Formats: structure tokens, C-alpha cells, sequence
């Protein structure tokens, strides 16, 4: 069949570590001797009050503890990197893997590893939107779990949790400490990308469903639209302009032959779906999900 | 958010073996100093050739590898137990978490920890059907491949891999040996019961739209219908009698309260949109799905 597939959260798991300052309590992931948490954890601070309050920040404080290993670590020195923590810790995690610090396009997927007192509780799927916020699921307590990617024996660390928005968006840095987007970590009203469909991931969906539901939909548009006509209509309806991605024309190309139905029907299949839409969970399949 | 939760896999992870018998290779699941695997390891018998070809197994044939931990363990006896083979090993796994074999019952969801060669490579969300089948996600080498819940520390295994049918659905056993439905470990044609929904999954899903993406969509039934009336509806139209589940009703009623609508208007939705659908996409899927249950979706 063709699912949501997710990226088993073992080497996650055992990486993961309570970080408790003065009564604040998030995760963080312990990399070398080193673990990284979000900087809030000292304090809710903003603009540049970070640099100052983190340099008289006692080490001592920071409460940090692996539950998978069952022991404490003491940090000996607190660096600010971009807006997360690098506590340097006396102890080497032995259980650290290859990794990366790699930096996500949108439209690209990730498992987030939603940890709680730095256990993981819930693993699940997420797509960095066109807005740069991920649509996710967090309580307090959750800043620190990270979203990650495997690729054989590499860990590809992506995302960490900062900040949850009224309107049930997720908002975080990537492990080198920078937002995605314009958004920081501020308890305040801060403007939103407008949305923008991911016009591949939209694509990667509908051919999914005629890979797996049995007879071709009624509603599917009978006539194909071009692909240029379709970046006009896409201007001003919300869409980004296709491809976002050349490298996901081979995917989509292989799709098209699979399911004998040309890429330029999808297309005019997604603008006549136009009255149903008129953020709801259309970018959530890649195309290369869906093609491997 | 409201989204579909899966059990972290690491418990899962060191346990998984590999289990390969004279060119036949799958994957198998280690606690204690057993070794948990599929029958069909040692060839495509059917019937009752089982008992005896079992006997028969040398079990130096069995060359069993644990990989996240470095381990090549042996098998001191081997024993079928229902579908699958239980292999005694010289070794205790120390990563063998408190366990429990729970079977089942249709309607409910368990993460995958899809494995080759003794190591997960995905690990996905599926909903046992009506049917007895999953619909899930396996290539060659996958058969052993477990499905789990978690319960804090317990891990509650639920499914081992054995089938796929060719309309891309999945079959297996628990981890007792018996196989759920009527479907058995032979290349074979089986008779697969029509389909049917899981009601209670379907009025999931439809609330988790209302809790996350709108709370009033325009494909949402002004008008409500009875329970009584949706049954009668239900019969024709491969739907199960609603509520499969008594225990469900807790969390609909609940969903139904936070989210203002009542069950009766989802079941009419339910019914309008069988006729009225046109292409919405109803939390992210352009189909019904069964893989919301009401529990994850009240509780999340
Ligand atoms: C970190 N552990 C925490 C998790 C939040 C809690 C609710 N859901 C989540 O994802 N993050 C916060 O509490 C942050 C802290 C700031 C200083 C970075 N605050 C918020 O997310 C805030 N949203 S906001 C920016 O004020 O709109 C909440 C607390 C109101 C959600
Ligand atoms: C076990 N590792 C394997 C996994 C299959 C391969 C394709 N996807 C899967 O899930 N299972 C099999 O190879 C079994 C073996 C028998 C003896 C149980 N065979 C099949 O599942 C068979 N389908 S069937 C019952 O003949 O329709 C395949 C191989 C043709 C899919």
C-alpha cells in the first residue's frame, strides 16, 4: 500500500534529556557532550536581553538529567547559539550516531518526536508549510523534541519546538539555533506568511489516491489543463507555482505513468476542487513518499 | 492539533532480530530467550504439512542475528505455536521490555514497526478492518514485522506480518499464532469478506475535521438523523451498526460537546456525503477513513 511513513525514533529516544532550570522543565537532545535546549528555558526574554541573561545563567541550574541512561549529567559551561542552549556537559553520550544539522525547504516532511520530561510519549508526521510553520501537536512541557529524518545509520536533526500560535500553528529553529520564518520566541501577536499550497505535495496526494482507491473519481477533471495555464491560475489562487521542486518531476513523471493519468489533469483537478476549499492537510504526501 | 499518534519504537527496535533458514530470509522479534517468527521461514507448505516439516527443522539452519545489539544468537529447539515458530536461544535479551500479547479487535489502531533484515526502516499507523486485513505498507523481507501499542512502560504486542493480498491488504497473526480472519499462510486465492466501515472511525474522523480544520464546513448536514434511522441506512451501504463500540460513546459524546455537533448530524453527514461528497477532503483524506479512532482523537 501507500502510507504516511515515519522514521523509527530509537536513536531519538536515547538522546533525549530533561532540562530544568529554576522551575522551567523542557527537553533537550544530548549530542557528544553537548545538549541542546531551547533558551527560554532561562526565562521568557526578548530581543536582544538573550546575550546578557544568559552569561549570568549558573550552570548549576540547569537540572539535566537522560532518563533511557538513568543518569545526571552536570553541565560546565552555557553557550547561547542562535536562540537555542549548548550545554557542554562532562560526559560524552555514548549513544550518539552519526548526525546532521540539515536545514529543511518547505514542502519537506519529518517525524517529530514529541517528548515529554525528556521521554518521547507520541511520534507523528509533519510538513513544513509554505508559511514555515508545521501544524502540529505540543502541550507544556514539549519545547525541545526535535524533528528528525534517517537515512541509514545518520540521524538528520531538522527541527526543534519553540513556540505554539493561536491558531494551533507550531513554530522553531533548526539545531543551528535559526527560526524558520520570521518568527521568534516571544509570547506576542506576530504576523503569518499568508498560506500557500505546496502545489507538488497537493500533486503526490491525488495520484496516491488513484494508486489506491479502485475506480477513478467522478471528480476527476476530465480535461487537462497545461502546466503554464495552471502557474497563471495559481498566481492568484493561492498555489505556488509548479514545480516547486524540478528534482520532484521525475517522481511526479513516474506517478503519472503508474496511474496513465497525465500531470496536466491533476492540475485542472485541483482548480476545479476550488469550490470545496473555499492548513486543512493537502501537503502532508511528498512526492517522493508517495513514488518510493 | 488532532493528529494520528504512533507508539515511539525504540523498545521495538532492540528486539527485532533476523532470521534466515537455508535462503529463506524475514525478521522475528526477541524477548526473553525466545525468537518469535513466521512459520513460513523454513518453506511454502500448506495444510497440515506444518507439524511435521517443523519437526524436522535442524535447528542449526537458523542463523539468527540481533543487529542493534551485535549479537548472533542460537537456536537450542524449536516449536510452532499456531502460525508462527517459537525459537529458544541460548541467550536472555536484557532489552526484553514487560510484555504482553493482547489480541485485536477490529476497529482499533497499532504502529507498525516495519524491519528488513532485523533493523525497522519505517514505522506507520494502521487500524485493523472489519475484514480481519490492515491496509499497511510491505515489500519482500517484511514478514515478522510487528505491530505494538504502548501503555507506559508495557509493550503490547498485537500482529506479526505473514500476507499480502494483491488489492495491497495485509494479513497476519498475533503473537499467540493465530491468524485474524479467516486467512492463512498459503500463495493462494482467499475469499476476503466485502468490505464494510468501522462507523465509530468514520465519525472520528469527520470531528477531528471539526476540531482542527473547520469547525463548520459547508459539506457538514444541517439536518441530523437518528441512530436507529443510520443503522437501517447503515445495512445497505457497508456500514457497521453504529456504535461498534459501547465504549466509544464516552468519547463521541465528548467530541460532540466540545465541537457542538451532535453525533446524529455527523451520521447524516456521513450519509449525504456518500451522494453529496464531490472531492472534499476530509481531514486530509479524500475518502473515508477508519484510521481515526474516537479514543485518539478525544485523548490525543
Ligand atoms: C515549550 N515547552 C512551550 C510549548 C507550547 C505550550 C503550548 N503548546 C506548545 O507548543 N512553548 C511555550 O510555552 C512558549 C514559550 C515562549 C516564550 C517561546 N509560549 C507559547 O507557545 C505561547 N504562544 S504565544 C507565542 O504566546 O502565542 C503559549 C504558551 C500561549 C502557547
Ligand atoms: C514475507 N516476508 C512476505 C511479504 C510480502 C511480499 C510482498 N509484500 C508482502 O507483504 N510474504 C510472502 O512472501 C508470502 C509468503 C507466504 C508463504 C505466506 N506470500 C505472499 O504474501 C504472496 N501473496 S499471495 C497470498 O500469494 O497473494 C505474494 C508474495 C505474492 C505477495
Amino acid at each position: 500500500g501507500i502510507k504516511i511513513l515515519l522514521h523509527p525514533s530509537g536513536v531519538v529516544e536515547r538522546c533525549m534529556v530533561s532540562v530544568v532550570y529554576n522551575g522551567s522543565a523542557l527537553n533537550g537532545i544530548w549530542l557528544k557532550n553537548v545538549v541542546y535546549c531551547p533558551r527560554h528555558v532561562i526565562g521568557k526574554f526578548r530581543g536582544d536581553q538573550w546575550t546578557h541573561m544568559v552569561s549570568i545563567a549558573d550552570c548549576r541550574d540547569f537540572i539535566v538529567k537522560c532518563p533511557i541512561q538513568g543518569i545526571q549529567l552536570n553541565v560546565q559551561s552555557v553557550k547561547m547559539v542562535g536562540a537555542l542552549l549548548q550545554l557542554t556537559v562532562h560526559t560524552n553520550n555514548t549513544a550518539t550516531p552519526d548526525y546532521k544539522f540539515e536545514r529543511l525547504q518547505p514542502g519537506s516532511s519529518m517525524t517529530i518526536a514529541c517528548a515529554y520530561d525528556g521521554i518521547v510519549r507520541h511520534v507523528y508526521h509533519v510538513v513544513l508549510q509554505l508559511n514555515n510553520l508545521i501544524y502540529a501537536s505540543f502541550l507544556n512541557g514539549a519545547c525541545g523534541s526535535v524533528g528528525y529524518t534517517l537515512k541509514g545509520k545518520t540521524l538528520y536533526l531538522h527541527y526543534m519546538h519553540h513556540i505554539e500560535f493561536n491558531n494551533k500553528t507550531h513554530s522553531g529553529t533548526d539545531l543551528e539555533g535559526n527560526f524558520y520564518g520570521p518568527y521568534v520566541d516571544e509570547e506576542v501577536i506576530q504576523q503569518q506568511t499568508a498560506f500557500q499550497y505546496y502545489t507538488d505535495n497537493v500533486v503526490a496526494q491525488l495520484y496516491a489516491h488513484l494508486l489506491t482507491v479502485d475506480a477513478r473519481p467522478k471528480w476527476l477533471a476530465q480535461s487537462q489543463i497545461s502546466i503554464e495555464d495552471f502557474n497563471s491560475w495559481a498566481a492568484n489562487n493561492s498555489f505556488a507555482n509548479f514545480p516547486c521542486e524540478q528534482t520532484n518531476m521525475s517522481y511526479i513523471m513516474g506517478l503519472s505513468q503508474t496511474a496513465r493519468v497525465p500531470v496536466e489533469r491533476i492540475l485542472n483537478t485541483i482548480i476545479q476542487l476550488t469550490t470545496n476549499r473555499d492548513y486543512d492537510f493537502e501537503c502532508d504526501w511528498t512526492p517522493e513518499m508517495v513514488y518510493n
